[PDB]
């Protein structure tokens, strides 16, 4: 699913991502953007043979289990696969665990490096929430 904007915004908002943390939900929804331009079934192969999954961009290495990523983790206890669902429940669910886990959103590269410091709230304007 490619989802819109805000109804992904109001999606990551209705399964506790705003503030989550305490990064608004502009980040998250920035983050998606850059990371899966709001495409939950994108994948992206890492130098590293691991993949990103979904539209957090999840990446086998450490978060899922998607039986080609030998010696890598599964920190988020799901076959990759679950994070490609139109349902964004998995995703979320992980990011949840991810970005609690010391280093923030920063585990996010495209968030570091596109929405980090800017004006994220942008992200949501507009947006019935
Ligand atoms: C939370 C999450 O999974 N974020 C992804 C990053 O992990 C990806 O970065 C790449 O991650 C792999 C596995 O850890 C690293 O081996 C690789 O060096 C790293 N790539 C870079 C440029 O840092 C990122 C890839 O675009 O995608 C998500 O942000
Ligand atoms: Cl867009
Ligand atoms: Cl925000
Ligand atoms: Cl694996
Ligand atoms: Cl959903
Ligand atoms: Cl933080
Ligand atoms: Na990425
Ligand atoms: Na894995």
């Amino acid at each position: 699913k490619v989802f819109g904007r805000c109804e992904l915004a109001a999606a990551m908002k209705r399964h506790g991502l705003d503030n989550y943390r305490g990064y608004s939900l502009g980040n998250w929804v920035c983050a998606a953007k850059f990371e899966s331009n709001f495409n939950t079934q994108a994948t992206n192969r890492n130098t590293d043979g691991s993949t990103d999954y979904g539209i957090l961009q999840i990446n086998s290495r450490w978060w899922c289990n998607d039986g080609r990523t030998p010696g890598s983790r599964n920190l988020c206890n799901i076959p990759c696969s679950a994070l490609l669902s139109s349902d964004i429940t998995a995703s979320v669910n992980c990011a949840k665990k991810i970005v609690s886990d010391g280093n923030g959103m920063n585990a996010w590269v495209a968030w570091r490096n596109r929405c980090k410091g800017t004006d994220v709230q942008a992200w949501i304007r507009g947006c019935r929430l």
